[PDB]
This record gives C-alpha cells, sequence and structure tokens, in this order.
C-alpha cells in the first residue's frame, strides 16, 4: 500500500491504475475506514448515502469532496483492462489538521530560585493527530525528571470534531546564581512532518533571590 496524506476538509482523488479512461468500466473500489462498518464496495454507478461521501468518477478514480478523520484507512481498487488484463491499487490514507498557534496561560510574572515554580501552561487546540508539546529554555529544550524540571501534561479530544486539545504545565527549580532573566517557550510538533513546528510567544519572568 502507498501512503497518502490529505488535509482535513480538502478534496481527495484516488487514481485507479489500469482502468479505462472512459465509461463503461469493469472496476470496484473496496475501502475500510471509520465510516465503513467493515469492507464497503463502491461501484462505478454507486447509489446511496455514499454518493455524497465517496464517488467513483467516469474515469474510474475515487473522489472524496472533503476528507475527514472518519475517512482514514485502506483504499483498494481492482480494475479490469479490456481483457482479461487486471490491475490492483492499494492506498493507505492518513489525514491531518493544524492547530491554532499555541498559547501560554497561568504564566509566572516572577519566580524564586532554589524552589519549584509554576512557569506556565501551554495550550494547543484543534490538532489532528494529537501531537506533542515541548518547552524550551533560551532556545534549548527542557527535559523532564532532570534537575527539578517536570511537566503536567494532558490530552483531550473534542466530542464532535474529534480534534485534540493539548495542555502542558511547566515547573522548574531554578539554580541559585543562574540566569535572572531566562526565556521560556512552548512548541507544538505534529505527528507526521506535514508542517513545521509551532512556537508560542516567549515568557520572560524575573528570577528573584530568596532571603
Amino acid at each position: 500500500a502507498q501512503n497518502i496524506t490529505a488535509r482535513i476538509g480538502e478534496p481527495l482523488v484516488l487514481k485507479c491504475k489500469g482502468a479505462p479512461k472512459k465509461p463503461p468500466q469493469r472496476l470496484e473500489w473496496k475501502l475500510n475506514t471509520g465510516r465503513t462498518e467493515a469492507w464497503k464496495v463502491l461501484s462505478p454507478q454507486g447509489g446511496g448515502p455514499w454518493d455524497s461521501v465517496a464517488r467513483v468518477l467516469p474515469n474510474g478514480s475515487l473522489f472524496l469532496p472533503a476528507v475527514g478523520i472518519q475517512d482514514e484507512g485502506i483504499f483498494r481498487c481492482q480494475a479490469m483492462n479490456r481483457n482479461g488484463k487486471e490491475t490492483k491499487s492499494n492506498y493507505r490514507v492518513r489525514v491531518y489538521q493544524i492547530p491554532g498557534k499555541p498559547e501560554i496561560v497561568d504564566s509566572a510574572s516572577e519566580l524564586t530560585a532554589g524552589v519549584p515554580n509554576k512557569v506556565g501552561t501551554c495550550v494547543s487546540e484543534g490538532s489532528y493527530p494529537a501531537g506533542t508539546l515541548s518547552w524550551h529554555l533560551d532556545g534549548k529544550p527542557l527535559v523532564p525528571n532532570e534537575k527539578g524540571v517536570s511537566v503536567k501534561e494532558q490530552t483531550r479530544r473534542h466530542p464532535e470534531t474529534g480534534l485534540f486539545t493539548l495542555q502542558s504545565e511547566l515547573m522548574v527549580t531554578p539554580a541559585r546564581g543562574g540566569d535572572p532573566r531566562p526565556t521560556f517557550s512552548c512548541s507544538f510538533s505534529p505527528g507526521l512532518p506535514r508542517h513545521r513546528a509551532l512556537r508560542t510567544a516567549p515568557i520572560q519572568p524575573r528570577v528573584w533571590e530568596p532571603v
């Protein structure tokens, strides 16, 4: 199977290899996605509730007006070139969605060296697939469980759109004598490299010293 990646809401056309360019054609599409209860067979004539979802074109290609999460899966076409030449087509479809620009909430105006502090919470909404959030300190990435650095992550899927909302709360134990004016930032990285990482506006808290 060849891997195909389409953006949610965008149209998708799957070619039927070895199919006659004009009707009538001897072919059948069989797909297994989130819409199909099992294997759904689509004929050149079609006819049903699938016509507004997935339709076979006059040239034999499968057409989806607007792909969705429900349309992820396997698409296979078995065509018959006149005779008895037969050609198979195998497609693996994955979809994606870019979230809005990540925002930092509950950010600390100031913080104290030597003790755990709540730096802030990064929030990303409307992404598929889920993806990951990652914090950065002055350009370099921060890693959990190392030197008082910890995160409190959670992922939540919207009941209707099926899109994901990410939340990452950063906590750091600043080194005494360290940088009094550190720069923090959160970045969103998608599952597949379909686009570049999305980074928050930086937060620049003050580091005060304990009495």
